[PDB]
């Protein structure tokens, strides 16, 4: 199934929560930013 994981590629393409269990993500390509449905999760980038 579309399951995502907490994968961290180094810097960007990745999601995950800083210190206070907030998340924030964030893809390589532009170093881009969203507000895109938060999620701590990835399925790599997909509907998860």
């Amino acid at each position: 199934g579309s399951k995502p994981k907490t994968i961290v590629l180094p810097p960007n393409w990745k999601t995950a929560r800083d210190p206070e269990g907030k998340i924030y993500y964030y893809h390589v390509i532009t170093r881009q930013t969203q507000w895109d449905p938060p999620t701590w999760e990835s399925p790599g980038d997909d509907a998860s």
